[PDB]
């Protein structure tokens, strides 16, 4: 009949609802909400949904489901599902991001249909270059996740902005170029995903001049490849760029 940060986090990660059974009335009666400070790790920002996203057997976590649901019934749902990591390492990350990272269609769908921002920028160190993509779109795109990419743009609940730009003004095409490392297998996949995107550049916005967008440096996706030295892809872009 009561719950604290750990109590919930415990069951969520344990992946059981018998101990979550009755979370709503606590929140109802205590007028506390999963959203406010108490139920977050100030260090990171892990909300109980975010713990759930990390802990999942075979891709399953029935917690996620009777959790967005308990969040929805408590007047905090858009706020709850878009919660990102307050830290400097995993800065932008939302529930949605992880679902895409973890290549989970069933979870990425049961998430945006509960109102996940499909424009949330993965702002942290984790996504940056030190050894892109940044946007749920550009991410799925770059991870080779076409089945999800389509779901993002062609979405009935919330369309992904196909011509969006991250910090450093990079679109999905830029992102792809940025990922081309010249391997037989790499060039192939980037080429395909590139093509596929431009094809959806027909059905959804036959009006958009997508090939022509400039990043913060001021390069077209082609112009990037030219300097970036991704010769394989540059050849594709140019070759296709002649209607076949
Ligand atoms: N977006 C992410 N992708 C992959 N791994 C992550 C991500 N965010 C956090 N992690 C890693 O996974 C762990 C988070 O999962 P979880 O909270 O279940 O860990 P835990 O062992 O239960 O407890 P703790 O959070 O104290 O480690 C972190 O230890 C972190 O190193």
């Amino acid at each position: 009949r009561l719950y604290d940060r750990r109590s919930i986090f415990d069951a969520v990660a344990q992946s059981n609802c018998q101990e979550l059974e009755s979370l709503l009335p606590f929140l109802q009666r205590s007028k506390k909400r999963l959203t406010d400070s108490e139920f977050k790790d100030p260090e990171t920002g892990k909300t109980c949904l975010l713990k759930a996203m990390l802990n999942l057997h075979n891709g399953q976590n029935d917690t996620i489901a009777l959790l967005l649901d308990v969040a929805r019934k408590t007047d905090s749902l858009k706020q709850f599902v878009n919660a990102s990591y307050t830290d400097s390492y995993y800065k932008g990350q939302t529930a949605l991001h992880i679902a895409i990272e973890r290549r989970n269609m069933t979870l990425v769908t049961l998430l945006v249909e509960n109102g996940a921002d499909v424009q949330a920028a993965a702002n942290g160190d984790f996504f940056k270059k030190t050894k892109f993509g940044e946007l749920p779109l550009s991410l799925a795109a770059c991870t080779n996740q076409l089945a999800i990419v389509k779901f993002l743009l062609q979405n009935s609940w919330q369309p992904a902005d196909i011509s969006a730009r991250d910090s450093v003004g990079n679109t999905v095409l830029h992102a792809l170029v940025e990922v081309a490392d010249n391997t037989v297998d790499n060039t192939k996949f980037v080429t395909s995903m590139y093509n596929e995107i431009l094809i959806l550049g027909a059905k959804l916005h036959p009006t958009l001049k997508l090939e022509e967008i400039t990043n913060r440096k001021g390069l077209t996706p082609l112009a990037l490849a030219a300097s970036s030295g991704k010769i394989g892809v540059l050849a594709y872009i140019l070759q296709r760029e002649i209607h076949e």
